[PDB]
């Protein structure tokens, strides 16, 4: 909803659509070091948010910021490189944005990664999680992207959010992941979305735990609302950049931007895993 | 508190009191389902939020928005037929703004009702639930109706919420729903407020039962704080409208508006029991 | 951050150098009935908040409301006599401003004082609570003091806070509070930040000790995110001024301002308690 009419939206799909030859089916959005995953893609037509009617655009670098619309790996992808955070100040329905041009865009399934912080102490750093499912800690507050009135155009007053993350695709994710038989396990996961920047204290790691949280993170649980509102199917990835320290004890562990190949191996193998799972996008069109 | 001074409140007050014969004793704010309820009155003067002074707009029918005032069964009563929600975009110091009328009308009792989201296992879809304490999870967050400086005009900065919801109600309600003899059982029950509009997901009603909640819903707990911190006595009930799903399993079991005399059946149920229970709402003089 | 630019800190901080003979080392916010503290100054500029450029006014007296730069017994300090809480209104980037100004007056640690309510049962009116973490209860949700973009001179975008409270000085403290061997024992404990200004429900005091917090209270943890931000070493107390209802029961136990010598003798407890402690703050220029 708030700031942005609907004519917001049409027109900034309309400007992209007629400005790319590209309709994409699915949109990516990475999480911190996964935007190399835009490499990945072929007949990259890269757009800043910048140039883009209505996007928010960042803010700083920013350069990290930008939206390129590509083929992976069968599917017509757009994908979003800087993700919107609330804790830069946007509110939800500037994160939320592109998500509600994606569909417009005629894109129906969203796949959303990040790096969250590894509650489950089943958990390494370098773990890829499946996400099966949210606890919106600002959600309960006010804070859900959908906050306002509904614009029965995208959808529902009170859509649903007990699916958000599809069986099929968590199936077929998981499927997937042996296929290519690997490393570690893909783990499987709730996942916190904690607003909002400082990391937490010890204690805030234990509720979010005993709240039954695995990983936790801070973007996601905004483009699910959005994205399941409107009706996309959605699936997603947490990189575990790190072992949330759970317990008290000095100079510790933490964070996602200072490991070696577990930020940027760990990264590539979530970027692969997330172009092979292209495969297992249902093509759109009913199409069998 | 924001956004109104104390005039607008008088002044909304003032041209009711000069609009209406009518001194309503106690305010019913109906909840989803159970506006019927305004049917029970008697020598309704109906009136639109619209033409009321300040009054919070609805958001669009809005036709389910209106102020009737009534004689429910005893009392002169003044009902909310479509109260604000903060999903909706007000904020709560519009939801808890009828409130701050209702006192300044002299009505000294509120009673609220909603559709709430079972959580507790115990209940079922068609329970009454009669509200014995709330948690009010947009509260803890900054979300709370007194917000802003404090009117001492109205209460203290800081109201006990302890005893929101009278004991000598939930006593006398809890007798009267033996004394017609009933159904199922009258429930009781705390109640989360959970902003903030999808439905949760699994593993957030598994944190609104860990965190002990019965019912989960999504007004109430901003009308309470503003009336028990105008003084008034409170009461009410949620109309488990669902049994919240608990766990992973399929496409499955939601919501309200959709079930048949678990709907209408188990509204007019709480209705009547409301207006029966006028006849325990203290008349006001001291009066005895 | 919002709201406020660099420049009006340092035009804060600059008229406040220009116009005060002192450079502190330390700031104290102090909590309600705490601000008997400033008494223990010596040489004692006062400053009231209103002359002050930038520094948000109070909501009215006000006269609670004051800067005094002192001596505490050692230390150049300067303390805050009427901290501000989000309850009354403003947001956080205003509480957390004194804390940004303190730093650029080159303020280095900052003590911090409240009253809550307890939540552990080991806990007695009159206690301090030394404080260990916190629990940031709007910061999940949004609320947090660093909420839009960050401003490298400050911090970075991502401060820890596992360590927000010192164990140099929690240590020392807790030697300290035997050094001088006591009354009951020097506590020690999570504090809660609950926003927001009711106090809870018993269900609600139910749920922050499920969630594990000993003091439940209302400023702090925004103090804490700007101080640990800015790189200030922080400490503080709690003083306990209530036994948090745990349990259903009628007219029983609350609140602060309300006990004779367990307000005011308390009170003093913590202020000498916190003068001495200025003892234990290393001195500043590396400084041995
Ligand atoms: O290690 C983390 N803790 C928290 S609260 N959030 C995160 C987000 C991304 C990477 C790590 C973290
Ligand atoms: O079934 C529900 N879940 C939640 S979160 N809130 C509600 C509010 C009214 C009716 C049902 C529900
Ligand atoms: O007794 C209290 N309960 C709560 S929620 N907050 C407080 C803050 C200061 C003093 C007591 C209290």
């Amino acid at each position: 909803e708030n700031g942005y009419t609907y004519e917001d939206y049409k027109n900034t799909a309309e400007w992209l659509l007629s400005h790319t030859k590209h309709r994409p089916q699915v949109a990516i959005i990475c999480g911190s070091g996964l935007g190399g995953l835009t490499d990945k893609l072929t007949q990259a037509q890269i757009f800043d948010y910048s140039e883009i009617p209505n996007f928010p655009r960042s803010t700083v670098p920013g350069h990290a910021g930008r939206l390129v619309f590509g083929f992976l790996n069968g599917r017509a992808c757009v994908m979003m490189q800087g993700r919107f955070h609330m804790y830069e100040g946007y509110p939800l329905w500037k994160v939320t944005f592109p998500v509600r041009v994606f569909h417009l865009l005629g894109v129906d399934t969203l796949v959303v990664t990040n790096a969250a912080g590894g509650l489950n102490p089943k958990f390494e750093v370098g773990d890829i999680m499946l996400i099966r499912d949210h606890i919106n800690l600002p959600g309960f507050s006010g804070q859900n992207p959908l906050r306002g009135p509904n614009d029965e155009r995208f959808g529902d007053r009170f859509p649903a959010m007990s699916d958000a993350y599809d069986r099929t695709m968590r199936q077929r994710a998981l499927s997937t992941w042996k296929q290519m038989g690997e490393q570690r396990e893909l783990q499987e996961g709730t996942y916190v979305m904690v607003a909002g920047p400082s990391f937490e204290t010890v204690a805030e790691c234990r509720v979010l735990q005993k709240l039954g949280a695995d990983a936790v993170g801070m973007s996601t649980v905004p483009e699910v609302i959005v994205a399941r509102h409107c009706g996309l199917r959605v699936f997603g990835f947490s990189l575990i950049t790190n072992k949330v320290i759970m317990d008290y004890e000095s100079l510790e562990k933490a964070n996602h931007e200072e490991v070696l190949a577990a930020g940027k191996q760990a990264a590539q193998k979530l970027e692969q895993f997330v172009s092979i799972l292209m495969a297992s996008i249902p093509l759109p069109d009913k199409a069998s």
